């Protein structure tokens, strides 16, 4: 498809963006929701970046270019879209703050960028779909199909004229940050998560875990990328349930495509199977989210508010199964 260069009229306002006061305190929190501030996201990011690695961290004329160009390359799909990008990036920021001195500037800015870019050019179709129905990309990338494409897009965007914001770095620092990013994105493939989790859990429970160990570091950033990518399970109940609607909207659309070629899709992608959602969420929390956050608590205790919320949301889902489900406005 190629990459589309953003029009020059969008960054014309962003360079002038000043952050409202009341948010300056609110942003710092884990459960904070970007939702209500759509027209502020491009600034919310900048602010987070300026706070975590200083004002002169990037060439602001090119950072503003990089962002609004990334914004364009997210499709108007119902979930894996521009809003997801910022939501995830914010959770990174939040983690990074509560663990600031554990990471290099290179790492901090590297991650923040990777987060906003982790789902670039998402078509609203999973790995399973692209691999079971030989999409060109699956033979391009046998494993972690979409994630690899996400990376190449990020790369291509940087390579375009007036985009490279890591240019002010040494060719040694460039090789590393693009790698920190490479690994960061690839880890967001849930496939790799479970293995990664167990390892980290084993390592910790045996005191093996050391963050000066480049291999252990990779894995800790790994679980970070997973924690953030799924942080919708860490927001207050009502947001959690609305975001959930966005995901199924996208899931079912894919299911609509597997029906059009004689394969009954997994219940999760079948709009005719809504009844199974609350039980289906229980599973995902118990098998994935709780593990993800419990582990991350042990490794990084200041992240514990993420787990506190997730346990609450599971507690809410159990309460939905029992029939105590509360009001919703559709
Ligand atoms: C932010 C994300 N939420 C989820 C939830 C998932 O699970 C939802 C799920 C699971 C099993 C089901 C079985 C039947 C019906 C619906 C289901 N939904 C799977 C991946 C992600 S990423
Ligand atoms: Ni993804
Ligand atoms: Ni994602």
């Amino acid at each position: 498809a190629g990459t589309s260069i953003c029009t020059s009229e969008e960054w014309q306002g962003l360079m002038q963006f000043t952050l409202p006061v009341r948010l300056c305190k609110e942003i710092e929190l884990f459960h904070f929701d970007i939702g209500p501030f759509e027209n502020m996201w491009p600034g919310i990011f900048v602010y987070m970046v300026h706070r975590s690695c200083g004002t002169s961290c990037f060439e602001l004329e090119k950072l503003c270019r990089f962002i609004m160009s990334v914004k364009k390359n997210y499709r108007r799909v119902p979930y894996h879209n521009w809003k997801h990008a910022v939501t995830v990036a914010h959770c990174m920021y939040a983690i990074l703050q509560n663990n600031h001195t554990l990471f290099t500037d290179l790492e901090r800015k590297g991650l923040l960028i990777a987060c906003l870019c982790h789902d670039l050019d998402h078509r609203g179709f999973s790995n399973s779909y692209l691999q079971k129905f030989d999409h060109p990309l699956a033979a391009l990338y046998s494993t972690s199909t979409m994630e690899q494409h996400h990376f190449s897009q990020t790369v291509s965007i940087l390579q375009l004229e007036g985009h490279n914001i890591f240019s002010t770095l040494s060719s040694s620092e460039y090789e590393q940050v693009l790698e920190i990013i490479r690994k960061a994105i690839i880890a967001t493939d849930l496939a790799l998560y479970f293995g990664n989790r167990k390892q980290l859990e084993e390592m910790y429970q045996t005191g093996s875990l050391n963050l000066n160990n480049q291999s252990h570091r990779d894995r800790v950033i790994g679980l970070m990328m997973t924690a953030c990518d799924l942080c919708s399970v860490t927001k207050l109940w009502p947001v959690t349930k609305l975001t959930a609607n966005d995901i199924y909207a996208e899931f079912w659309a894919e299911g609509d495509e597997m029906k059009k070629l004689g394969i009954q899709p997994i219940p999760m992608m079948d709009r005719d199977k809504k009844d199974e959602v609350p039980q289906g969420q229980l599973g995902f929390y118990n098998a994935v989210a709780i593990p993800c956050y419990t582990t991350l608590t042990q490794i990084l205790p200041p992240t514990e508010p993420l787990l506190k919320a997730c346990r609450d949301n599971l507690s809410q889902w159990e309460k939905v199964i029992r029939g105590e489900e509360t009001a919703t406005w559709i």
